[PDB]
């Protein structure tokens, strides 16, 4: 029949947090601005998606707090400002009645937001079948997706540069990200079945979502992916008085596209080997930067043995030199890059030095950490 | 030439304060500079976008000026390059003949454009003079505070755009509107002249004036002229830093904001602050977006709060307080209630009001040196 229900502030609260992320502002269907709520006696859920990604989060509901049993759609961004204006321990009375009206009571508050049909909210459907299993742990792949993030490009005509591919291979899962001007990887620790390599490239808000979602625990992932859609579920631990634990089941349909070998994309020439403080070197570039070119930032680099001259110059004619150390015996080589496309990559670098593999000016240049051979990052030249 | 050898803190202590006065773009071209001049016991650097002037000056110690002079050097790279070097650095600056100036620290060697000391542009001038005032920091600090908020953004009415500085006899008062609103506060500072004497300052030197002044009780005088306003403050550890700001004063005249207050209500309401604070926010939720309207309605031991908006959803909460005059339904904005909140920091709040097409007057019992008015809608 029609919806109503009696519940805490923070417990529908939080169980709306995990799903609302994935809801768009305005979309061109309607219903997918608002959230999907159905309840029964035992258990409520959530559901909010964008139709490339969605989220379904669900809790075990307390004794007498699903009055009637049903299910709705709400305008979620309002919902949820709503939830959170209220005072803390506050306990909201949702309604819905015969009119797509959603009553909210709490204290001397009343709120009334109007609703759609729940049927006409669409699901993404599993049209394939016999997709990969892979293994992971929360941390692992929440590894990949940090030190890889930055690369993606943020719009572009070419989509699959707009994600982040997640390939399966002997063991192993990697990720890899480029938007054309530099190359990010990360490999982790993964068990699957499959002995040939299965390649899901993932779109950008929903690897966002997911990086939200994932936790530092060892807590093991049991990854579907298939040719259309990668499945995942999570359980989150909700540690509050009587509060039970959510559980979100994370679906996204997988960019349409083939990705191209990001190995020979890597070089392996490897030259002239550098290798430099992490510190020294992030504080030299920033100094050095102040004079580049605003939009540009482009710096020069000039190897020499046992010493690195950072030269950079504006249009105002100003002009930035440092010297640093750095620990190079080989032959000399003058390069220009972006400069923030360096800052970047060693934002994502943890380690106390950095390496760079070079052979000549027009050719990329690959940097890493010697003490995480797992990330592998490119940066071509201007 | 002017050559120089600094800490990198010192530099950047003096730096700090007069930045804020310069504009990343100006119509003249040598304003976005910095001017700095230095002999052998002090460094002065002035920042100025010809609206405010700021003079920032400290004891150099013995042998850091290897040569005096003055240059004038981009603000923004400088202040920039500056906070890249490493703590506790050491800065040499140079001056050269082709216009250069050089700024080494470490190993690092820094080239920027300087332009002629010489064209740099002063709205001070030795005839200025200036009728004195004798305020506490704490005070015009505050005075600030709680008028700020009310001065239009822009507007053709110049004034509007700015607060207006009156002095009574025994106190020193701030008054801002923009129309829809007015903001007034009142606090005691001594008068050598005893004569009103009305200042308009322009917004931005009261946000500079903002963030210069501190919360601590130490006598300032303040210069107020015709045509500018001045004073010397002394900063509140980085030696001693003394900043000399000036400011052309908005030449107009301030609207009679006695008029505009209404004394005459007789309606009146006492509502706990934190209350309706948070009841104001959650109806507001539920209001026209651009137009954030709420209304009141005013009955005998209530009030109601209600807003709704295109899509017809509808917020409605009530306040229980202690009213037994006749009922009143009022339509406010609801920002503007709320900005009125945010200034004030006593426990209840006064609302007086005589009709609903006519102005509120909100106060704190605490604090009867704030006053302010909102203008309802329709």
């Amino acid at each position: 029949h029609h919806m109503r229900l009696k519940i805490a502030k923070e417990s529908l609260l939080n169980v709306l947090s995990h799903v609302v992320g994935a809801v768009e502002r305005r979309h061109t269907l309607n219903i997918l601005s608002n959230v999907k709520i159905q309840t029964n006696a035992q258990a409520l859920t959530i559901t909010g998606s964008d139709l490339e990604v969605e989220l379904v989060a669900s809790t075990a509901l307390s004794e007498g707090a699903c009055l009637e049993a049903g299910e709705t759609t709400v305008p979620a961004r309002k919902l949820m400002e709503i939830c959170k204006s209220l005072p803390t321990a506050a306990l909201i009375d949702l309604q819905i009645t015969e009119d797509q009206r959603c009553i909210l009571k709490s204290g001397n508050s009343r709120f009334v937001l109007g609703t759609l049909p729940a049927e006409d909210y669409p699901l993404l459907t599993t049209e394939n079948s016999q997709g990969t299993q892979v293994q992971v742990t929360q941390r692992e792949l929440k590894r990949l997706f940090e030190k890889t993030a930055f690369a993606m490009a943020v719009q572009d005509v070419r989509f699959y540069l707009t994600g982040t591919l997640l390939e399966i291979d002997e063991n192993q899962l990697r990720a890899v990200t480029t938007d054309g001007h530099r190359l990010a990887l990360c490999e982790i620790l993964a068990s699957s079945t499959s002995s040939q390599l299965v390649q899901a490239i993932v779109p950008r808000k929903a690897v966002g979502e997911l990086q939200r979602l994932l936790s530092i625990e060892d807590e093991q992932l049991t990854l579907l992916i298939g040719r259309e859609l990668l499945n995942v579920t999570i359980n989150t631990p909700s540690r509050d008085k009587e509060q039970g634990d959510i559980t979100v089941r994370f679906t996204t349909k997988l960019i349409d596209g083939k990705f191209p070998d990001y190995r020979r994309v890597i070089p392996r020439g490897g030259d002239k080997h550098v290798l430099i403080g992490h510190d020294v070197f992030k504080q030299s570039l920033q100094r050095v930067a102040i004079l580049s070119n605003e939009k540009l930032r482009g710096v020069f680099l000039n190897f020499n043995q046992d010493s690195l001259q950072l030269r950079a110059n504006n249009p105002e004619q100003d002009e930035a030199i440092e010297d640093l150390a750095i620990q190079y015996q080989s032959a000399p080589l003058e390069m220009s890059f972006n400069a923030q496309y360096l800052l970047d990559v060693l934002g994502v670098l943890d380690g106390d030095d950095v390496n760079m593999s070079m052979t000549e000016a027009n050719q990329s240049v690959l940097v890493q950490d010697p003490a995480h051979p797992d990330q592998t990052y490119v940066v071509m030249p201007m």
